[PDB]
Order: C-alpha cells, then sequence, then structure tokens
C-alpha cells in the first residue's frame, strides 16, 4: 500500500523527470505531431545531442512514438502514445501550481 | 511563455522530487497532522537523519506547517500547507498513471 503509492509515484517522476521531457511532451500534447527540426526551434536551448536523446529515452519509455514515413520525401514524425497523452492532465496541473509558486518565492 | 511553461512545472519537480517527499505529503494530506514519531512509524524505512531533513526542506518551501504546542506534555505537529493541500491532486494523478504504468512494464 504505502510501498505501492511510492514505488508508482516515484516511477512517474522518473520519467517525466529531467530539464527537457516536459517541454517536448507539452508540445507534442498541445500541438501534436512534430518533427525534429520543429522541436529543436521550439526548445531553442537544448542541443541535438541532447534533444536526440531525450526523445530515445522517451520513446524507448513508451510515452512519444517516432513513426517513419516514406512519403516524398521521407518524414520521421513524433507523437505521444496513450501513456503520453495521460501524462498532459499532470503536466497541466504542475505549471498551473508551479506559476502560483513561483509568484509566492518571487514576491515574497 | 515556453520558458514560463518550463520554470514553472520544474519549479514543482523540485518541491516534491526525491525518494520521500511524496509519501510525506500523502499521509499528511490524507490522513491529516502528524507528529514525528508517527511519520516514522508509516514510512519504516526512513531514518531520522533524513525524516528530519526531508520536513525540514519541506517546511522551508512552505509545504508542511510545524507547529509547537506547549500544553501537557507539549508536541510538536506537522501538516500541509495550503500550498501542500494544492500538491494533492497531482501527486494522487501521479499515483493513478504510475500504477498504470508499473502494471505495463512489469507485465510486459
Amino acid at each position: 500500500d504505502d510501498k505501492r503509492f511510492n514505488c508508482e509515484a516515484e516511477l512517474t517522476l522518473a520519467v517525466i523527470g529531467g530539464k527537457w521531457k516536459m517541454l517536448i511532451l507539452w508540445h507534442l500534447g498541445k500541438e501534436g505531431t512534430k518533427r525534429f527540426n520543429e522541436l529543436k526551434t521550439l526548445i531553442p536551448d537544448i542541443t541535438q545531442k541532447i534533444l536526440v536523446n531525450q526523445l530515445r529515452e522517451l520513446e524507448q519509455d513508451m510515452i512519444v512514438h517516432r513513426e517513419v514515413y516514406p512519403v516524398v520525401p521521407p518524414k520521421v514524425e513524433y507523437s505521444l502514445t496513450p501513456h503520453g497523452e495521460s501524462l498532459m492532465p499532470i503536466l497541466e496541473a504542475m505549471y498551473e501550481w508551479g506559476k502560483g509558486y513561483m509568484e509566492l518565492i518571487d514576491i515574497d
């Protein structure tokens, strides 16, 4: 029970934690499917290497779908899986909470 | 905007992150006010030193209220602040998400 709450809430933190995953997921959930360069533009502080590593981890974690489309020209699209989509209410609530908290700590 | 979503969602992660804060907050929000020894019993894997450090950080972060009551015998009670209470829906949703995710990764 207590271990079940803790193992499970901590798993969630591990999946979305870090400096850029929440922002990647936010753009995919709010705006939809994106190519790599589109995400790279939306997140100007991120490097190619870091964005590739974060997307790879999100894909291996079954949060992001990466699909290759052999059309003319070929393209690779990134999107949320159903598991990713159900993180979106959590990210929304974290943003709303942190918006209010930041004002608290900033203005003091 | 993008920096505002990111700064703010990341602040939230910093406040609740780690191995024991979510569990401390969960017990305080679900069960109410607790003394230190009560929390120590509810979280048997935690050490005195670690529980003192986590509660101190939660208090300094204005998530947990620590009140000394000079009654007979004196007592020190820990509870959530209003800012802590508004984390509870987020923790609830993280637990529900991670419960489903753990089943996904366990059963495979």
